[PDB]
């Protein structure tokens, strides 16, 4: 797993939860990482289509729109 | 921002990108954090509906299904 867990617990607390179990932190970290990989994989193909090896903010933005 | 940037660059690299700019890292970190907050905010309401103050893995799982 690339994402660390404590920042994910802080996101849930910032939305208002009073208490958070470890299992909820780990599960939301796993789902964000999965979404992250699917968006990155589409952004890579977009950058390739524009003649680039470098992924830029516009490739990510266009890939998130292409999930609908 | 709660999410740190370096782990987000590692997700994009693990999907195969050869190079990643800082702007792409920052933008994907911002979009995951936004998705995280929307899922956490729905999970809080679900936990409340089940008589709990503690957010559990099942509330997160049901909230991700409820975005469709």
């Amino acid at each position: 797993m690339e994402l660390p867990i404590a920042p994910i617990g802080r996101i849930i607390k910032d939305a208002g939860a009073e208490r958070v179990s470890d299992d909820a932190r780990i599960t939301l970290a796993k789902i964000l990482e999965e979404m992250g990989r699917d968006i990155a994989s589409e952004a890579i193909k977009l950058a390739r289509h524009a003649g680039r090896k470098t992924i830029k903010a516009e490739d990510i933005e266009l890939a998130v729109r292409r999930f609908k």
